[PDB]
């Protein structure tokens, strides 16, 4: 049906618009401004690229600009995947992903079984990796791995302002493509 | 609320009032703080299809304000025009050229996808009473050329789309047709 909706959720200022621009254009968002309301960009995605079953899909990235009233629940309809974005320099943004994710999966809590049972693909992306001093890099990656595990989610950590963070063939780009393939599969080829 | 997705494009020149209109349609409140819309903005109009009947069904109607200009060759935004169930064509009543460009916007979509159309003129309040006659003649031609209902309004007046108003009846009928012709 070619239609795919992926929410991009996280606290204000964590880098959602910068990430989406990188995912959709392989270019850094040079002039980021405060996102008002819901911004949508489209990633033209080759499903199963390189295979005889290769098929192009338009993946909508819905960049919701709210904070954890309940009027943004209307944006959470018909969701096929969720990207949960946190700022690695800002532990509070990481904590709030427990609220961001529940806000969709229900429409200050953590229920491990709710995430064992959830079928909507989840991807946890930590931004501003470049700002993490290497002495503390190890500690933040351990914390972030446990975060991905709580959500039963793949994790990617990157610098949204570095085009090599998502350059073709890179480890990040492969994980991103795998996530988008899973979104498409669970909506259609299930 | 239905899980079916309903997509309405909101097209028109920059600055004609698209964000103010969308915000009024989706929130029944005036956009107090309008800024230059960067990229594609989406808001949701919650619409009760067949309200009052045993078949009443709620739809989330996506209003996609894609943006851009009809002077480009850019024009990579064609992927935003897929799976369209309706189009709102917005022009500024004080700006005749924005009305002429609606002919370009419509062709740009009908080359890059009968989709229901609604033609909305903004800034009615800026129309001097002397020029009201000329502006009604012009907008009737848009309605006829696009085979569309037409609404002219002031997006900065909250009552311009209030429930029970003639404008709200036309809007509701348009959204019914969007649903009836798709989803
Ligand atoms: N160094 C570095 N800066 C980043 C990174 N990601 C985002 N930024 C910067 O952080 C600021 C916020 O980025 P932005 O993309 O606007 O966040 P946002 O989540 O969209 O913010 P908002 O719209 O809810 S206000 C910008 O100045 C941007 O350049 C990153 O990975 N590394
Ligand atoms: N008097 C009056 N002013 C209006 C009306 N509609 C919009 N405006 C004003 O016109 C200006 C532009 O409105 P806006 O809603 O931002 O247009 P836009 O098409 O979204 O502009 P852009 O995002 O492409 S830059 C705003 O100052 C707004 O308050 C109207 O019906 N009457
Ligand atoms: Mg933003
Ligand atoms: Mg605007």
């Amino acid at each position: 049906l070619d239609r795919v909706k992926v929410l991009v959720l996280g606290d204000s200022g964590v880098g959602k618009s910068s990430l989406v621009h990188l995912l959709c254009h392989n270019q850094v968002l040079g002039n980021p401004s405060w996102t008002v309301g819901c911004s949508v960009d489209i990633r033209v995605h080759d499903y199963k690229e390189g295979t005889p079953e290769e098929k192009t899909y338009y993946i909508e990235l819905w960049d919701v600009g709210g904070s954890v009233k309940s009027t943004r629940a209307v944006f959470y309809n018909s969701v096929n995947g969720i990207i949960l974005v946190h700022d690695l320099t800002n532990k509070k943004s990481s904590q709030n992903l427990y609220r961001w994710s529940l806000e969709v999966l229900n429409r200050g809590d953590y229920d491990r079984e709710q995430f064992a049972d959830n079928q909507i693909p989840l991807l946890v992306i930590g931004t501003k990796l470049d700002q993490i001093h290497e002495t503390k890099r190890h500690e933040v990656l351990i914390r972030t791995a446990f975060l991905a595990e709580d959500f039963n989610a793949e994790e990617i950590n990157l610098d949204c302002t570095n085009p090599r963070s998502s350059a073709a063939g890179s480890s990040n780009a492969v994980k991103l493509s795998r996530f988008f393939d899973k979104v498409i599969e669970k909506r259609y080829f299930f």
